[PDB]
């Protein structure tokens, strides 16, 4: 699993559609779906209620998203904080 | 920047070795060599002191892997316990 796969969910779930997360990425729709599809079968689990329209998570969907957010935002303090003491 | 920079660069500080980090890693030196000069190229930041025998992390360098270890344990509790949910 890597940084890609959470933001590509994050962006799925907040967009509650593929298309749109995919326009927001700056990336063409069908390998961002193929993406989040290798995320939910590396960790052996549906992060997304399969076939909802819109696109809806699951509980245990929900509670990796909300994770996520974390973890990326935690990315991001990093990558700024070490970048500010090198400059 | 992606999960595996931080986990190859976490082993490289850990081991003070690019060729021991490989090992436990279970890949070839030269393309974690080239993985880590990659993550430092992106962040524009010498994370270890270039040349340095056993390898040393810069200060900005120890910082990242300080934080770079408690992200990535956050990653293995976000993805334990949400694979403990579906099951
Ligand atoms: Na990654």
């Amino acid at each position: 699993m890597e940084l890609r796969h959470l933001r590509y969910f994050v962006a799925v779930v907040e967009e509650q559609s593929f298309t749109k997360a995919a326009d927001k990425l700056c990336i063409a729709q069908p390998p961002l779906s193929r993406q989040i599809q290798n995320l939910e079968e590396e960790l052996g689990i549906q992060l997304l209620e399969r076939g909802s329209r819109p696109v809806k998570t699951t509980p245990e969907g929900h509670f990796f998203y909300q994770y996520a957010i974390k973890l990326l935002s935690n990315v991001d303090q990093m990558v700024s904080m070490t970048k500010r003491i090198a400059s």
